[PDB]
């Protein structure tokens, strides 16, 4: 039976509508968490930018971290996982953005940077997500650095251009207008794999959710995956389970479904 929830946030846990977690959901992770089941958070978001999860942290419902798609995991304050992208490839993606002219993210372990933000990072990521503003750095500094993460705000044409240049790299989206690069690997999976090999929980043990491409991989690999209503057809032919919407009440549906709760 299921041990370990693993939650995507934006789209599952947190609406794109209202920008909030529906209160069914909150009272269904209370009530799994009364049960013992462990909670995670699986997202491609690093923790700089996790600024919507306080109703659980407050809670104290949250039992680990799969931050920036797996290439950063960690229990409590203890880090049991993470990863950096060959510099190599760090320098082609930000001479492929700088040429492009088109904004990039790079996420180290302690610091963010945006280089050349414009409107698609205005309108997106701050105007539509609430994400903080994110400091800027020239590309040229961001080339150096020992980078987590990128998030280049690429098209899919331009993704297929790139790639050749980043040629070791994972890459999936969570929000059409932009892109994650981590390193080989280093996706929602493997970060399922390092939070259960910390807890001794097996993999037929958990349960995901998700409603975008970057969580395929991940609704694959737990033993049940659970897509969300609204998400894209591909999306929920790899889950197992497609629940309601979001915003009517998709994760405690679920999880009363399974008899988690
Ligand atoms: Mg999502």
């Amino acid at each position: 039976m299921t041990k370990a929830l693993f939650f995507d946030i934006a789209g599952t846990l947190v609406s794109f509508e209202t920008h909030r977690i529906p209160s069914s959901t909150i009272e269904a992770l209370e009530a799994a968490h009364a049960k013992g089941l462990k909670i995670f958070i699986a997202t491609g978001r690093p923790k700089a930018i996790i600024n919507n999860l306080s109703e659980l942290q407050d809670r104290n419902l949250i039992d680990g971290y799969i931050t920036m798609n797996g290439a950063y995991c960690f229990v409590g304050e203890e880090v049991i996982y993470k990863s950096a992208i060959p510099q190599e490839e760090v320098k082609a993606m930000a001479a492929f953005c700088e040429k492009k002219g088109v904004p990039c993210i790079f996420v180290e372990e302690h610091n963010i940077s945006v280089c050349q933000p414009n409107e698609m990072v205005k309108k997106i990521f701050y105007d539509f997500l609430h994400v903080n503003v994110i400091p800027t750095v020239s590309f040229e500094e961001a080339s150096n650095k020992e980078v987590i993460q990128m998030t280049p705000f690429i098209t899919e044409e331009e993704e297929k251009e790139v790639l050749p240049s980043i040629p070791t790299c994972e890459i999936g989206r969570w929000y059409p207008a932009f892109a994650d690069v981590t390193a080989k690997g280093d996706t929602k999976q493997k970060g399922i794999d390092e939070i259960i090999r910390h807890f001794g929980i097996k993999l037929e043990e958990t349960m995901s959710f998700g409603d975008g491409g970057n969580d395929i991989s991940m609704l694959r690999h737990a033993a049940i995956g659970v897509a969300m209503g609204q998400a894209k057809e591909d999306v929920k032919a790899a889950a197992d389970y497609v629940t309601a919407p979001i915003d009517e009440d998709g994760i405690s549906k679920a999880m009363k479904h399974f008899g988690i709760i």
